[PDB]
DNA sequence: GCCTTGCCGGGTAAGTTCCGGCGCG
DNA sequence: CGCGCCGGAACTTACCCGGCAAGGC
C-alpha cells in the first residue's frame, strides 16, 4: 500500500534518471544495479535515499546504499541482485499499475525527466511506448496532452500535458505525497 | 494582441559499462 | 568455479532550457 507507492515513485526516478543494470564482469562475475543519478546534492541524500532506504529496510535487502559523486552528478546506487528483480519485475507489470501508483510513477518520471520551470508542462524520454502508457494515464484523470517527436538529433520524443490544465495536473500529479 | 503549442539549437545533467576489489559455497 | 556485493570513474549523449512563431480566438 504505502510501499507500492513509493515503489512507483523510485521506478519514476529510476526509468527517468537512473536505469536498473545486471553486469557481466571478468570473469566470471556479476553484479546487479539499481540506480538513480542527479545533480542536487541535496535532493539526493535529504529526499530521495530515505525513501530507497525504507524500502529496502522492508524488504530485507542486506546491501547498503551507495552514494558516488563523479564529475557531474551523483549517483545513487543499490547493489542488489533483490532490489533489482523487484523493480524490474514491477516495470513488467507497469500496464497494471492502479490509481495511486499511477500518479507515484509519473510524480517521480516528472521530477526526473520534466520541464521544471513550470511555465511549460513537458516530458522528454527516448521510449514512445513508455510516454504513451503515461499519456493514457493522463488522459483517464482529465489532462489532455499529446505525444510527439521533438528532437530529430536524438529522436528525443515529448509529452506535453495541455497549459488548459495546469491546475489539475499540478495539484493531483505533482504536488501529492 | 494574446495564449497555446510545435520547432529547433545549446550544452550539461544525466545515463552506461568498464575496472579492480572482496566475499560466498 | 561460478557467482554476487563494494568503490570508482571514464565515457557518451539524452534530456531539459528557452527563444521563436504559426495558428486559434
Ligand atoms: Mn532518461
Ligand atoms: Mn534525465
Ligand atoms: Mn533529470
Ligand atoms: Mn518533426
Amino acid at each position: 500500500e504505502e510501499v507500492s507507492g513509493i515503489s512507483a515513485y523510485l521506478l519514476g526516478l529510476i526509468i527517468g534518471d537512473g536505469g536498473l543494470y545486471k553486469l557481466k564482469y571478468k570473469g566470471n562475475r556479476s553484479e546487479y544495479r539499481v540506480v538513480i543519478t542527479q545533480k542536487s546534492e541535496n535532493l539526493i541524500k535529504q529526499h530521495i535515499a530515505p525513501l530507497m532506504q525504507f524500502l529496502i529496510d522492508e524488504l530485507n535487502v542486506k546491501s547498503k546504499i551507495q552514494i558516488v559523486k563523479g564529475d557531474t552528478r551523483y549517483e545513487l546506487r543499490v547493489s542488489s541482485k533483490k532490489l533489482y528483480y523487484y523493480f524490474a519485475n514491477m516495470l513488467e507489470r507497469i500496464r497494471l499499475f492502479n490509481m495511486r501508483e499511477q500518479i507515484a510513477f509519473i510524480k517521480g518520471l516528472y521530477v526526473a525527466e520534466g520541464d521544471k520551470t513550470l511555465k511549460r508542462l513537458r516530458i522528454w524520454n527516448k521510449n514512445k511506448a513508455l510516454l504513451e502508457i503515461v499519456s493514457r494515464w493522463l488522459n483517464n484523470l482529465g489532462v489532455r496532452n499529446t505525444i510527439h517527436l521533438d528532437d530529430h538529433r536524438h529522436g528525443v520524443y515529448v509529452l506535453n500535458i495541455s497549459l488548459r490544465d495546469r491546475i489539475k495536473f499540478v495539484h493531483t500529479i505533482l504536488s501529492s505525497h
